[PDB]
């Protein structure tokens, strides 16, 4: 088995992580996730602080209670033009990418490499974690605690 997840920056703690290049994630999956990385999903609170001090993506991903793409240039490709947290309101489908918030990060942008998941639990999965620079670390392990996700 094998699972790859891109990883980006922090910012304020909060990351966006998208599992083996497509919206693939589950709101339980998303928990589990961000639970390997030492992180919980980000409250709106936190994901709006994240948003201030540069934060932005172009995919929706899972945050405690909602799916959001945080946005400060207005694209028109990327969350119909909005700018700020932009939630999703209507959808027919469950499966997203993820957003996560360690408490340990830097306050602000941390774009160093993420080099461990720390952790991930006793499995058969090979997961890597990808940078945006390309860096990769890997381990084999698991994160998945709801048979459903697998």
């Amino acid at each position: 088995q094998q699972i790859d997840l891109n990883v980006t920056c922090r910012y304020a703690g909060v990351f966006h992580v998208e599992k083996n290049g497509r919206y693939s994630i589950s709101r339980t999956e998303a928990a589990d996730l961000c639970q390997a990385f030492n992180s919980t999903l980000p409250t709106m609170d936190q994901m709006k602080l994240a948003l201030s001090k540069g934060f932005e993506t172009c995919r929706y991903g899972f945050i405690e209670g909602n799916v959001v793409i945080p946005r400060i240039h207005p694209n028109a490709i990327c969350a119909a033009n909005h700018t700020g947290v932009y939630i999703l309101v209507t959808s027919n489908t469950s499966h997203y990418d993820t957003y996560c918030f360690n408490a340990s990060a830097p306050p602000e942008e941390d774009c160093t490499s993420v080099t461990d998941l720390p952790n991930s639990f006793d499995g058969p999965v090979t997961i890597t974690i990808v940078n945006r620079d390309g860096t990769r670390y890997s381990k084999k392990g698991e994160y998945r605690t709801h048979q459903e996700d697998i």
